[PDB]
């Protein structure tokens, strides 16, 4: 029930990366592909720097023209719907809880329980979650692996569930996952707040 280990490792894997992160998310939030030169202009960075940082992010999604379309927040369909009239998507459940505070917008999030397929939805603002349906919604966490593909090693195991017991039944069948944990969606949101408050201090 102690979540510092997840906060610590998430920052490790994820993280001038932090300097690039927030501006990229806010761009992607406009609903369109982001070029390296647009990104570079926004940051006041030389192009080599932007490229170097992106090269460390192996899960980064690109379109036909090689522009950024996915980086946590994505234009390519996933199980995690992230609506701000735009319909965007997130790589994992925790992403949906973190992004709103970083982009300064409230988001309507929806998905399906990973154990049962039941619909789940909530509204996530920079400071709280609301309209949590179902109320007992849960989230799975694993410990990020430091040098691994973040989307495969972390994001693909970080789901919403209709309930904490339902989530725990599911977790009981999923060994092999490092540091697998079930928390309430409210606890997951608190984790995301901690993550952000730290991340922001790392920024220049
Ligand atoms: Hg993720």
């Amino acid at each position: 029930m102690k979540l510092a280990p997840y906060i610590l490792e998430l920052l490790t894997s994820v993280n001038g990366t932090a300097d690039l992160l927030v501006p990229l998310l806010r761009e992607l939030a406009k609903g369109r592909p982001v070029s390296r030169t647009t990104l570079a202009g926004i940051l006041d960075w030389p192009a080599e720097r932007v490229a170097a940082v992106l090269e460390q992010a192996t899960s980064t999604e690109y379109d036909k023209d090689g522009n950024i379309i996915g980086y946590g927040l994505t234009l390519r369909e996933t199980s995690y719907v992230f609506e701000i009239d735009r319909r965007l998507y997130a790589w994992c459940a925790l992403d949906t809880l973190i992004f709103p505070a970083l982009i300064g917008r409230t988001a309507r999030v929806s998905s399906h329980c990973a154990a049962t397929g039941a619909p789940v939805s909530l509204t996530v603002s920079p400071s709280e979650i609301q309209a949590v349906e179902p109320a007992g919604m849960a989230v799975s966490l694993v410990l990020p692996q430091e040098a691994a593909d973040v989307r495969q090693s972390f994001c693909s195991h970080v789901h919403f569930f209709a309930s904490v017991p339902t989530a725990e039944d599911w977790a009981s069948k999923h060994q092999g996952l490092e540091g697998l944990a079930i928390v309430s969606v409210h606890e997951a949101f608190g984790l995301g707040q901690e993550f952000n408050r730290h991340l922001l201090q790392t920024m220049s």
